[PDB]
């Protein structure tokens, strides 16, 4: 609400543009954060609304020379499709191929010697002194290529040099310009002096530079388009037409209408036919069916839906036509929230990505400086100490003097050095891997948001687990009810009815189960009235019950733990003390009822622990990550559940108000701690923790406290999360190695340093080996897509044999 803005910018091609925009925006006063993503081609800037406005930012960006505008809401398929760029580059490569094949044929013609040549290759026969017939052909072809094929590069270089910064097309422009000008000058010198021999000139590389450049920029765009497959699949899945119906009295169809999404609103009734997707989230009215949403949440089995259930906009119906009342319309749908989260994920760049962006702005000037230095050093060493070079170039040619071979070698090695560096490979090394990892995660339920949690999960050594709703099923079950007081004046019917109607005021997850159990067991769905309902979280509920004749025809009630009754001045006996201990030791929490100070009895509550908790924590123990449990109930139940699952340390009897002090002391030791809670309930604890993991959040992915969201209520997904995140971060580092080893080896070789060995590359060879790096980086990023999601048997395989049982003795507890 601080005037945070998100913008779309068009025309960002190079990897040096990001550093320019980020630095220019940050340096301006009134702005503290501005991150721009090339792949998404968007920007996220936060600023003081009073000091500056959005139009000021737009004007600044346009002053830089880029077209910026406010972010659109639905239309983004073209942004991630890259269709226009692929089409343009393929067309340019096909157009430039017409001037490439003749040059390749001419070059290969001279190298291979015919066994019985017709005239022994008289295609180089001089026609007028100094100008060979071959050199005229190269001159014509090179002039046509320069004036017709390189226009786009010249335009980009001019539009870049109008400002201080320079894109990566400046390298190509300088390479071609030097290769043309030097050759033209040497040809003019040869013709003017009427020399007999035509010198070897640089008219063969410009016809060969552009072909390879266009091929590389077409293949790399085609490969990049494969990185955004998950985004395209998610975005082009929601429907655009809805069948609005009208119900007269008994849901009878008055009429039918076809409506777009921008006109349908909440509360409307929409019908879905078999084989059709649900257009809008809502509540099922009538009809039993089943639908599969493997393209949204990732499970394989088809969930069955009954009248009154929930639907997801994007799942495909199978059986019958179902009427649903719309609840979340348009952007409020789960799919829209998921895709918005995914797009926003590629905005919080990692520190390693920040370093890469910093190193991507001082690369083009560095390459130009290195090229000029190489040229100067070669010319000086040629003109000063001819002995060293002539040791490797011994033959004194009469056709060309030793003075004019040094200049040729220096220019060749000063062109190849700046025609081999690939700033793109260093630029897009990490973002493509990040996008592929986030997409492959989203296609499996895991919804890692932001780039920072990707590397944050790599170094996490402590995972923290909540009890209610995370390790347990979250649906309490009542074992049995024990009576300790009187039976005549306090029958089971009376106590059950009064406790049900007393808790009906509350909405705690444990109490709804016992209230509905009372309603179903007493045979009456009615209840009394509750007054003076005191409800202290972590302590209990105390109130008064009136109208006790509504159920008994077929009262200070205190519900809480021991300290609750002690607070209200109620004594506790020893028989009651050891009564429910037998059930408490079996992982079943028990509550004690006291009506008017009378120890009426005990009610046993049990919740089944999830099966995956038996393995999910164990793998985490075998992965080298510590685990801990937090719960607010009594110590014995926490010990029982920890023994049943296998967590050593536990923080029991924690009140639901602090919830951060334990996380604070855990983080005080220097480790990075991630807590796996439930969502809105444990927001402060997740916010304090470095990585917030919200498990069991169905259609509730709009959570800001947590930086990792899991939709499927599966603990193993947590194991699937970290085990994936590392495999992304590693894939980033490799991407930043191939972009450096190529750069730190392609420069010395193109610099002629390997002359004593005898390794010199023609400038065309320096660009045919440049597209390779750009394609290979994206290809290595794409390798993450080959990810088979592990199953229960997969985890059982490596976990078989070594799974140590534990007793209550080897279980720690909290500290005060």
């Amino acid at each position: 609400s601080d005037g945070n803005i998100e913008l779309t910018i068009t025309g960002m091609t190079c990897a040096s543009c990001v550093h320019n925009i980020e630095s220019k925006l940050t340096r301006t006063n009134g702005i503290t954060y501005a991150s721009v993503a090339l792949a998404t081609s968007k920007a996220l800037v936060k600023f003081d609304p009073e000091i500056i406005g959005p139009r000021d930012i737009i004007k600044i960006i346009e002053e830089i020379g880029f077209h910026a505008s406010l972010a659109q809401r639905n239309p983004n398929a073209h942004h991630l499709d890259h269709k226009m760029e692929i089409k343009q580059w393929k067309k340019s490569f096909l157009c430039s191929l017409v001037f490439g094949i003749p040059v390749m044929a001419l070059m290969i013609y001279m190298l291979i010697p015919s066994n019985e040549p017709h005239q022994s290759m008289v295609l180089d026969h001089n026609i007028i002194p100094g100008l060979s017939i071959l050199n005229l052909i190269f001159f014509i072809l090179c002039t046509f290529v320069q004036l017709l094929g390189g226009w786009y590069f010249y335009v980009q270089a001019y539009k870049s040099l109008r400002h201080r910064s320079a894109n990566m097309d400046v390298l190509i422009v300088l390479a071609t310009s030097i290769a043309y000008v030097y050759s033209l000058v040497i040809l003019v010198v040869a013709v003017a002096e009427k020399a007999e021999r035509s010198p070897v000139t640089f008219f063969d590389t410009p016809p060969m530079l552009f072909v390879f450049i266009a091929l590389g920029r077409w293949l790399e765009h085609l490969a990049k388009s494969k990185t955004s497959e998950a985004l395209a699949k998610l975005m082009s899945l929601q429907a655009t037409e809805a069948t609005v119906v009208t119900l007269g009295e008994d849901n009878l169809i008055i009429r039918e209408e076809q409506v777009p999404m921008e006109l349908v609103q909440r509360g409307d009734i929409v019908k879905v036919v078999p084989g059709g997707k649900f257009p809008v989230d809502g509540k099922v009215l009538e009809g039993n069916t089943m639908a599969d949403e493997s393209l949204i949440t990732g499970e394989a089995m088809p969930v069955t839906k009954k009248p009154g259930s929930t639907v997801i906009a994007g799942s495909i119906n199978a059986h019958g036509s179902v009427l649903i009342k719309a609840t979340h319309v348009g952007n409020d749908t789960t799919l829209a929230q998921i895709v918005k989260l995914v797009e926003e994920a590629q905005m919080s760049k990692a520190p390693i990505q920040q370093l890469a962006d910093r190193f991507s702005g001082y690369f083009v000037p560095f390459i130009i400086i290195m090229s000029t230095l190489t040229l100067v050093v070669w010319i000086v060493i040629g003109f000063i100490d001819f002995g060293v070079v002539q040791r490797y170039f011994p033959n004194p040619n009469k056709h060309i003097s030793q003075t004019e071979v040094i200049i040729r070698f220096a220019f060749q090695t000063s062109i190849t050095v700046l025609c081999i560096a690939s700033p793109s490979s260093l630029g897009l090394a990490t973002p493509t891997a990040v996008m592929v990892g986030t997409g492959v995660a989203a296609q499996n339920g895991i919804l890692i948001k932001g780039g920072k949690p990707l590397e944050m999960a790599h170094k996490i050594k402590t995972v923290m687990f909540a009890k209610t709703g995370t390790i347990t099923h979250g649906v309490p079950r009542v074992m049995r009810v024990l009576l300790l007081g009187d039976v005549a004046t306090l029958p089971l019917r009376k106590v059950l009815a009064v406790v049900g109607t007393a808790e009906a005021s509350s909405e705690h997850p444990l109490g709804v189960a016992v209230t509905k159990y009372c309603k179903e067991e007493l045979g009456t769905e009615t209840l009394g009235y509750c007054t003076d309902f005191q409800a202290v979280p972590g302590c209990g509920i105390g109130c008064k019950v009136s109208n006790v004749e509504g159920i008994l025809a077929h009262f200070s009630v205190l519900i809480g733990n021991r300290e609750w009754l002690r607070r209200n001045g109620l004594t506790i006996s020893s028989d009651v003390s050891d009564a429910m201990t037998d059930h408490e030791m079996k992982g079943q929490t028990a509550i004690l009822v006291a009506i008017d100070g009378v120890l009426c009895g005990m009610i046993a509550i049990a919740d089944a622990v999830k099966q995956e908790a038996a393995l999910a924590v164990h793998t985490l123990q075998s992965m080298g990550v510590d685990v801990v449990l937090i719960t607010g109930d009594n110590r014995k139940t926490a010990r029982a559940i920890a023994t049943q699952v296998g967590i050593n340390k536990v923080f029991a009897e924690v009140l639901p108000s602090h919830k951060v002090a334990k996380v604070q002391e855990l983080q005080n030791k220097g480790k990075k701690v991630a807590m796996v809670g439930d969502g809105v309930n444990d927001s402060p604890a997740l916010a304090q923790a470095d990585m917030g993991v919200a498990i069991g959040t169905g259609t509730d992915v709009a959570i800001e406290a947590a930086d990792v969201v899991l939709i499927r209520n599966d603990l193993l997904d947590v194991v699937a999360s970290i085990h994936l995140s590392k495999r992304t971060v590693r894939r980033i580092r490799i991407n930043l190695v191939l972009a450096l080893i190529y750069n730190l080896v392609g420069i010395p070789i193109a610099a002629g340093v390997f002359m004593p060995i005898g390794i010199v590359l023609q400038p065309w060879m320096g660009s045919a080996a440049m597209a390779a790096s750009s394609v290979s980086v994206v290809l290595s990023s794409l390798q993450l897509k080959c990810y088979k999601k592990p199953d229960l048997e997969r985890y059982e395989a490596q976990a078989h044999g070594h799974m140590k049982p534990l007793t209550a003795s080897q279980v720690s507890v909290h500290i005060g």
